[PDB]
């Protein structure tokens, strides 16, 4: 039924790992595979990365890893590259299942000239290209892992958990849906409400797709996923289907199980918050309430949670 995890002592730690490696002194690590995870019509690549760690440095789900680029800093001669920050997606055990590997989920960042459409290799983004141009076998500085925002609250194995990303921001929900459901971990028996949002360009774009509707199969009572593909589907308003158009698809739903205690977590660029937050204001106002008293209360409850960038 559950996957076979090892080995358990992962779940021993009473506090999550934070900089077990730092800049000055990376671990390193080696890539197991590199696959895109998108088609052909997707704007842009992004990738799965799989990294061998040895289990020299673990993480608990929701923690992000440091990856340091190769070369010289451009800013600072003599000085390594600057850490970019990448979200695992993989559970703490790993897509092998056995605590010594973690995955990255990466969009490539490519520039063009806003007119031509012209590239210039010295202006795409350095560490996100490095990743997915990365080959089995290849060496990565690791440092970290780093974060605690998006930590999964597990007092309560059947909360409920609304997830809400755009691209790369399904990353850590990767994590928290294969510890909810896919994993044999004896000590976290989840059964309540877990439910996926993901915002996306087009079905090209899907990340991880095939997994999430699986899950509807194996727990259609503890899971529920939608999707929003902008440049495919169009709101009620005429814009481009963004999540938070799927969240107003659900606004009675989604509004109740907040009121009930619900966790509710965002995660991808950080420009997806601004529509959002007007789809809240809006939905609340048409139902006579205060988005902004809301809001005050679902963050001293403790149930709003936000990584973005
Ligand atoms: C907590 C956290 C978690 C994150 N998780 C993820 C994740 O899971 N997946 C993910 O893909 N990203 C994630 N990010 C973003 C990631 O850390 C990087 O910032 C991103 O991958 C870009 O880094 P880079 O080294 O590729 O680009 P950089 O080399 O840092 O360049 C940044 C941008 O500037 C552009 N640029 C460079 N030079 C020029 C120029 N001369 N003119 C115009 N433009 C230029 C690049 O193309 C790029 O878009 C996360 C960020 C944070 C803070
Ligand atoms: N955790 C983050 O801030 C994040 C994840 C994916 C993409 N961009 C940022
Ligand atoms: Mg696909």
């Amino acid at each position: 039924s559950k996957v076979s995890v090892a080995p358990l002592h992962l779940e021993s730690a009473k506090e999550p790992p934070l900089n077990t490696y730092k800049p000055k002194e990376p671990f390193t690590a080696t890539i197991v595979s590199v696959e895109s995870l998108v088609g052909p019509k997707a704007p842009g690549e992004t990738c799965h990365i799989v990294i061998d760690h040895g289990g020299n440095v673990p993480y608990w789900e929701g923690q992000s890893y440091g990856v340091i680029p190769p070369g010289e800093n451009p800013k600072k001669p003599g000085a390594p590259q600057n850490v970019r920050l990448y979200s695992i997606a993989s559970t703490r055990y790993g897509d092998n299942f056995d605590g010594r590997t973690g995955s990255l989920c990466v969009r490539r960042a490519v520039y063009y000239d806003p007119e031509t459409g012209k590239e210039d290799p010295s202006k795409n983004g350095v560490c996100s290209n490095f990743l997915c141009n990365s080959k089995p076998g290849d060496k990565i500085q690791l440092t970290g892992p780093s974060g605690k925002i998006m930590l999964l609250p597990e007092e309560d194995p059947n909360a409920t958990h609304i997830m809400i990303a755009t691209g790369t921001g399904v990353a850590p929900f990767r994590g928290y849906l294969r510890r909810m459901f896919m994993e044999d971990v004896p000590n976290y028996r989840f059964g309540g409400l877990a439910w996926l949002f993901l915002g996306v360009a087009n079905s090209d774009s899907l990340l991880y797709d095939e997994e999430f509707t699986s899950y509807l199969k194996q727990y259609p009572d503890n899971f529920r996923y939608d999707k929003a593909l902008s440049r495919e589907q169009k709101n009620r308003s005429g814009g481009k289907m963004y999540v938070q158009d799927k969240i107003e698809e659900y606004s009675d739903e989604i509004f109740k199980l907040l009121d009930g205690g619900a966790h509710i977590y965002f995660c991808g660029l950080k420009g997806m918050m601004p529509g959002i937050q007007d789809t809240l204001k809006k939905v609340a106002e048409r139902r006579g309430e205060s988005w902004d008293q809301k809001l005050a209360q679902l963050k001293k409850n403790k149930q709003w949670h936000v990584e973005v960038a």
